[PDB]
């Protein structure tokens, strides 16, 4: 595979938004990974509603601004035959009842694929396919005050992940340890967290935080 990639220099990636105070990081990281999609199929990107994910799919699994997964958002995208855009159906950080209207409906998908559960296929998938949706563990002071450089957390969990993020490529740099390699991940925090709001997360040391373990992406 390539040492470095950035899917943000091809297109596929909207800006950084900003979820609120609800808990809807996984309808952020599955629009993300939709965005990307629909960009490779069309070459348009169209910034996706999260709103229309919160308030919708209860049905596939998802609990609003109580958690849900990336996958059941991939699936109500398919079981509802569409998915508004964020400038019909604006985000308003909070549950309500669904407003989804077929007329403004920008996106579609046809299912998922869901990664192996290693670094090295998170890597081929991010290579190949465009911006992946992951779950990683963001329970850590540390990850609230991330400035720059290679985010490492020794108290990070690889299996116990609370946050739903994005992947859009990879790539190095040298640091003090010669842990080098890192993936690099969009957050749903706005841009005055990290880096323009985007962190680093330390790669290829034994999947750190989970980034590998929940690892997937629509089919479009
Ligand atoms: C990110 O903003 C939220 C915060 C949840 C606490 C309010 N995290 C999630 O949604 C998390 C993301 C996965 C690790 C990818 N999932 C979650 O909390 O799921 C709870 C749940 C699981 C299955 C079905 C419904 C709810």
């Amino acid at each position: 595979a390539p040492r470095s990639v950035d899917w943000r220099e091809k297109g596929y990636v909207t800006p950084v938004k900003n979820q609120g105070q609800c808990g809807s990081c996984w309808a952020f990281s599955a629009t993300g990974a939709l965005e990307g999609q629909m960009f490779r199929k069309t070459g348009r990107l169209i910034s996706l509603s999260e709103q229309n994910l919160v308030d919708c799919s209860g049905p596939q699994g998802n609990e609003g601004c109580n958690g849900g997964l990336m996958d059941y958002a991939f699936q109500y995208v398919q079981d509802n035959g569409g998915l508004d855009s964020e400038e019909s159906y604006p985000y308003e950080a909070t549950e309500e009842s669904c407003k989804y209207n077929p007329k403004y409906s920008v996106a579609n998908d046809a299912g998922f694929v869901d990664i192996p559960k290693q670094e090295k296929a998170l890597m081929k998938a991010v290579a190949t396919v465009g911006p992946i949706s992951v779950a990683i563990d963001a329970g850590h002071e540390s990850f609230l005050f991330y400035k720059e450089g290679i985010y490492f957390e020794p108290d990070c969990s690889s299996e116990d992940m609370d946050h739903g993020v994005l992947v859009v490529g990879y790539g190095f740099e040298s640091t003090e340890s010669d842990n080098n390699k890192y993936w690099l991940v969009k957050n749903s925090w706005g841009e005055e967290w990290g880096m323009g709001g985007y962190v680093k997360m330390a790669k290829d040391r034994r999947n750190h935080c989970g980034i590998a373990s929940a690892a997937s992406y629509p089919t479009v």
